[PDB]
């Protein structure tokens, strides 16, 4: 089966506003967690017997069960993933041109995008996204209440906030707000920057995608 | 606001165990109904004293109840062009070397993976993709609850088969085992294949995505 | 384990603008359906080595499993033989005085109600339902997106509509409407009323549940 | 509109292994939270003009939204209030001789429940709940993932025990075992056997509703 580990290597450390304390169970625990279960359900995915095919049913199967967490996991893992390793302490770089011409012409402006982020973030139950609809070609906020719930088709994200309770609750307990401004103070925005030229020249391969 | 209109062009006639009589309803009703949804949550969404974004709130608030349907119509609009978009009255061409190599490597192959996406349409409530997933590279079935629900995030769609009741309950009423192949029958692999191409391309840019 | 076997005798027939055609498939493939899953789960969740509880996790599981979609079939079970049950061909009876004085403390009157449960039944994806709220005392409309999904707790359902699209598509295909007002013109009060008679015998009991 | 406030008779202190540290933002933020919230939707749904009838749709409507989150609101207050409701410091009582038979019979004895129970606590990302379904006049564990998904139609219950994240982070962050097994050692046997007894006599009014 196709396995997963873990990448140590994207663990913040130091942040500014968000403690040591905080993400050790984040990403010990509630990250590894969903690479673990990700390879669990791939194990018995790849057992034909235990995940009988011609037994495929809405209603209730093996196959059916194993399907549905498996997105709930790998969304889990890639979610998580794309977070940890765009937060640096105290942050890094900033917004290129191209990116912030692109937010102006979509959003409306930096501003626009900063107060459109804090809000789907505010009013989403799991995670809030900036990203590349590659659909339209245009810049798009995408909130999700879960890992695998909401979440847009095709999205190329660039921008990821965790809004489950895990990620702030140590602490700033239910305080939301200044969870998410010590996210904007962390943020590494060569990795954005990065994420959204390559999202670009995507983008330029899947352009008229329907016709 | 970013309003969209229909692709009437997109209307699929005659086709081989689909009649028009279904056609016309899915078309007609449904899809252009999500068309017209999506462009009303725009236009609320573009007043900010309705959709007050000061106001984002997880409970309930008028900017989080737009952006949650706001999915749910898109989405359902994009599938729909996918899925009308690639049907053609007794199907056309075949899949690409290209595709099938792919296929074999990831899935197993052509058998297994026809196997797997008619699983797939069994065991799902809202409908079952076969696209390529940019975080690995892969090719991937992702089964759906309903147009936004369980997708996965980056996904680029190359097959996509409608399961919803309304897609198959006028020629074969509970019977969805038989609608699964007549959608075969008509598959347009000229379309596909073109996705096939674009979607890897697109991959070429996005490989190494997360590091 | 505790199996449950379906109630033909509620089949309905001869249905003024519910034909026998819609019904068929509604009451022998789907209502069926459910009760046959449910005893599948039943089974599985008796085998402590198959569903082990101590390997029981959110991320998923066996057990985890079973019980998610014990819920989806066993409400598809109970809200089936509630709205089969009361529908008689043309109607019966009519609602009693003490059900129409409480629907006009509770909801403003029988038109307030009836405007109230065609506007959930339009509003929501999978039922629209009239019930007594035990925490309360008060009969509440409570819509369903699915079999389980929204559900308020504690509710007893006087009046069920199913609006899942294989209840409707044989006979008016996308249009939901005409169905609601056939439902109306087929309900056997005499069923609701007895319902009624002992829904409020049962919140006598019930009255001040949380102190 | 009928509106509710909170009832702050019911906040727990001094408990053993749940802290007032943990039981403060639980009780004065999310519980008051979700009363302010339902509050606010009565009175959006009792303005005919904003929550317009004519216009409910299930792909989007002011109507649907409001009903949507109507029962999440609801059902954060009731939970909750039967959560707090049900805790007493060290815990107080005994399972009453009635209580425990019907367990025997049902579940198959203490041992068999209270594992039973926490199976469910573990495998279920909102809520555990052990009650009695009207339907069978049988306890039932019933897990909820939020609070209103996977909710069983009338369900009475006894005991509720929240799984969801705020409920136990401040004091063992993402080990929840050892919650459940404070959570079981404060529980107000008092309140639940009088739970029991209520639930019982309603059931003998409510048995046969099926016919
Ligand atoms: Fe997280
Ligand atoms: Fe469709
Ligand atoms: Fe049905
Ligand atoms: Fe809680």
């Amino acid at each position: 089966v196709h396995k997963l580990e873990p990448k140590d290597h994207l663990k913040p450390q130091n942040l500014e506003g968000i403690s040591n304390e905080q993400i050790e169970p984040h990403f010990e625990a509630h990250y590894k967690g969903y690479v673990a279960k990700y390879n669990e359900i791939q194990e018995k995915l790849a057992d034909q017997n235990f995940a009988d095919r011609s037994k495929a049913n809405q209603n209730y199967s093996e196959y059916r069960e194993l399907k549905v967490e498996e997105t709930f996991n790998y969304m889990g893992v890639v979610l998580h993933e794309l977070y940890f390793g765009m937060l640096t302490p105290g942050g890094k770089g900033e917004p290129s041109e191209a990116l912030k011409k692109k937010i102006e012409e979509d959003i409306g402006g930096l501003d626009a995008c900063t107060n459109e982020l804090k809000a789907a973030a505010m009013a989403f139950r799991g995670w809030a996204i900036l990203g590349l609809d590659i659909f339209s070609g245009r810049l798009v906020v995408n909130g999700l209440d879960a890992h695998n719930v909401y979440n847009l088709t095709g999205l190329i994200p660039l921008i990821v906030i965790d809004t489950y309770e895990h990620a702030y609750y140590v602490d700033y307990k239910n305080k939301r707000p200044p969870y998410i401004d010590a996210f904007f103070k962390n943020i590494n925005w060569d990795v954005v920057n990065e994420r959204f030229e390559k999202a670009m020249k995507a983008y330029e391969a899947l352009k008229d995608f329907i016709k």
